[PDB]
């Protein structure tokens, strides 16, 4: 595949840095023909196969091919792709409202009901992806962003498709990648991967959202990975005293070692913490609250 060969500067004015990755810088940009704003993600090509100073073409093409297919309110879309001698440049939907957790940490309080309204949008974005056999594989709080934080109901946008893969029937995918505190045991243990890893990651996100504690984070990388592999976590009363039983059950069904026994996205949407079956369930959720003092501390990390 060949992407657009023109100088991106002919079509866009580039602005400030929005963020960066190992081999990527993301800048705000303005499309000259429309005056509309986008995010330009400049990915460094490795260029020579023996160089470790950039991304392989296969990995860039994969990210691009996944982003091209996706069209859903809770995931970013690809607008255009350009390339020059050094870079592949992805013009992405601009997400301007920062990370979800930073926005939530500015609130005075947050009930589980209010928390689930945000979580539900993540679940909807992932439901979409999984419906197309796309595993995101890098779900973590920093990849959960807000389109615009200054509206009454902020919209979640899942970003960062640098690790995403189409799950292809007939060919096993195994790899070790991603951030130790957020990856599933099958990633840790180099076992067959699928849509299930994302579900684990959602359990981790939810655990942090409610408590301000990371379920598996140890004092070293090696220790974090051992916690994940052993499914060594607790609902510490210091953090979870005001957390509903339905919320803990939601989490418990996601933080499951065997991928085949873990809750699927479709089941997570029907879980009573997400979709209460009666008045009593809806009342618990409303009555329960995020641990805001502790949560605010997490977001500061
Ligand atoms: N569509 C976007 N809108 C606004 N900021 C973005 C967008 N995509 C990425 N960023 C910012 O740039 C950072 C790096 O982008 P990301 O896609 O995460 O790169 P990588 O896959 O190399 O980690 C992100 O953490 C985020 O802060
Ligand atoms: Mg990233």
């Amino acid at each position: 595949t060949v992407f657009r060969q023109e100088n991106v500067d002919d079509y866009y004015d580039t602005g400030e840095e929005l963020g960066s990755g190992q081999f990527a810088v993301v800048k705000k940009c303005r499309e000259k023909s429309t005056g509309l704003q986008y995010a330009a993600k400049f990915i460094k090509k490795r260029r020579t196969k023996s160089s470790r100073r950039g991304v392989s073409r296969e990995d860039i093409e994969r990210e691009v091919s996944i982003l091209k297919e996706i069209q859903h309110p809770n995931v970013i879309t690809l607008h255009e792709v350009y390339e020059n001698k050094t870079d592949v440049i992805l013009i992405l939907e601009l997400v301007a409202g920062g990370e979800l957790f930073d926005f939530l940490a500015e609130k005075e309080s947050l009930t589980e009901e209010e928390a689930t309204e945000f979580l539900k949008q993540i679940l909807n974005g992932v439901y979409y992806l999984h419906s197309l056999q796309i595993a995101h594989f890098d779900l973590k709080p920093e990849n959960i962003m807000l389109l615009d934080r200054n509206v009454p109901k902020p919209r979640i946008k899942i970003i960062d498709f640098g690790l995403a893969h189409k799950i292809d029937f007939g060919n096993e995918f195994k790899n070790i990648f991603g951030t130790p505190e957020f990856v599933a045991p099958e990633i840790v243990n180099y076992e067959p991967l699928g849509l299930e890893a994302d579900m684990w990651s959602i359990g981790v996100i939810t655990y942090i959202l409610l408590s301000g504690a990371s379920p598996f984070l140890g004092d070293t990388k090696q220790e974090t990975l051992a916690n994940v592999s052993a499914v060594n976590y607790e609902f510490e009363d210091e953090y979870f005293s005001n957390t509903s039983a339905l919320a803990k059950d939601f989490i418990r069904r996601l933080l499951v070692k065997d991928p085949k026994k873990r809750m699927t996205i479709q089941d997570s949407l029907q879980h009573p913490w997400i979709k209460p079956k009666d008045t009593q369930q809806a009342l618990s959720r409303k009555a329960s609250a995020v641990n805001m003092e502790k949560f605010k501390k997490f977001a500061a990390r």
